[PDB]
């Protein structure tokens, strides 16, 4: 598609913010190097001032006073550890036009051309040379608009990122700050001395294919991205084969996706397959994190199975493996995990910038509980919000319904031929 940039502004906090160096916990360091992409789409109201850039920039500068680290930069301290240089250098805000219309995105499958709706960042020069947050409003021919978001997660995770975007929109509507950000990640400081109590499977290497796969076709350029609606349901039946154990809706769904992906990939009976589940630690850490905690708190649950078992046993078996790993992740385990991380020489080497989400493994994250449609800047809630292009194969997202309409969507990247079979997705037998 064709993007025409009309304006590009570095937006700074509306008033003076603290000049300071913000420490990063171990969880703020096991972080992808690139900016994480997300996109929102809005229908026109028909009003002339729809997404007025002036209103947007003014409210952005305002939100950047309590969320001031967002306007900072990356630096390393004396020990070489990355920290946030809170210098209020600011946030990139781009305005664009395109002859395309929103309806061209059809089902809003998060294809990679979505990246054109988010500003590009050059990571080639230093870590201190790019804003932590880049933003783009693009006006479509149809009168509609997208908001493109690129955020470097050393600043914070997607949950705190949402807190910021929603606050920004509240302010565009002339409203007040509701939950003030809490800015201090020493709450996740590791114990001294570090004392891990577990062997943490979730930091071990992913299983490889016992029999290596044809690099292409089956690489970057054989990867399709699709989205699928599940229309409720359309947890039951976990009663299959007389199983009495009750599993949650999330457990059953994640197990189903994991299993369906295994089936679609034709995994041999003896092939191990690992599932990586984004798990929010805010509700599990037991001194209990302040509301508005600004930072990363996303841990990962990694249940494993042999495909022979995963694919021949009922879906509740998959849900069971998942549940077993989700249940072990209480404060004691997460504290253990922080201590484990503390002893590793190089935290950046533990980042799954995968590579490892490749057949036979899978990542899944659910945004079902997240306030992803609350960003009303004064012209209505978005008709869609999703990841801004799934980078590579083996990543999946569960998205709540914009209308609810208790429907769910599964957005996922797989190899071309695997994707067709993934239509295994649509039978609970």
């Amino acid at each position: 598609m064709k993007i025409n940039i009309r304006d590009s502004t570095m937006v700074r906090p509306a008033t003076e913010t603290p000049i300071t160096n913000l420490w990063n916990s171990n969880v703020d360091l096991v972080i992808p190097r690139f900016h994480t992409p997300s996109v929102y789409f809005y229908r026109p109201t028909g009003a002339s001032n729809f997404f007025d850039p002036q209103v947007m920039k003014e409210a952005l500068s305002k939100a950047l006073v309590p969320f001031y680290p967002m306007a900072g930069r990356l630096k390393r301290d004396d020990d070489g550890r990355i920290e946030i240089d809170c210098n209020g250098a600011g946030v990139l805000f781009v305005v664009a036009d395109t002859p395309s219309v929103i309806d061209d995105f059809g089902d809003f499958a998060p294809t990679l051309n979505l990246r054109q709706l988010i500003p590009e960042v050059d990571h080639s020069t230093g870590i201190h040379s790019f804003p932590l947050l880049v933003l783009q409003v693009t006006f479509f021919k149809c009168g509609g608009a997208s908001l493109g978001v690129g955020m470097q997660h050393h600043a914070a995770d997607g949950f705190s990122g949402l807190h910021f975007i929603n606050t920004w929109s509240d302010m565009a509507r002339g409203l007040d700050l509701t939950i003030p950000p809490f800015i201090d990640r020493t709450l996740l400081r590791a114990r001294d001395p570090p004392q891990p109590a577990f062997h943490h499977v979730e930091y071990q290497p992913a299983p490889s294919m016992k029999i290596p796969l044809d690099p292409s076709k089956s690489g970057p350029e054989n990867t399709t991205v699709s989205i699928f609606k599940l229309t409720r349901d359309q947890k039951a039946k976990s009663k299959e084969d007389g199983n009495t154990v009750s599993y949650s809706s999330y457990e059953m769904l994640a197990g189903h996706v994991w299993r369906s992906v295994g089936k679609a990939r034709g995994l041999p009976n003896d092939q191990e397959t690992k599932l990586y589940i984004a798990t929010d630690g805010r509700s599990r850490l037991r001194p209990q994190l302040p509301p508005g905690y600004f930072g990363n708190v996303i841990f990962t649950a990694t249940p494993l199975a042999v495909a022979g078992d995963l694919l021949s046993k009922p879906t509740w078996y998959a849900a069971g493996q998942i549940h077993d790993f989700l249940v072990r992740m209480d404060d004691n385990y997460l504290r253990s995990a922080l201590d484990y991380l503390e002893m590793q020489p190089d935290l950046s080497a533990l980042v799954r910038g995968a590579h490892t989400y490749k057949c036979p493994n899978l990542g899944i994250t659910s945004w079902v509980r997240l306030p992803i449609y609350d960003a009303d800047f004064g012209w209505g809630r978005p008709i869609f919000m999703g990841p801004g292009g799934i980078p590579y194969e083996g990543l999946s997202f569960v998205l709540p319904s914009p209308t609810n309409d208790g429907s769910l969507s599964v957005a996922i990247a797989l190899q071309s031929e695997h994707m067709k079979l993934f239509e295994k997705f649509l039978f609970e037998i």
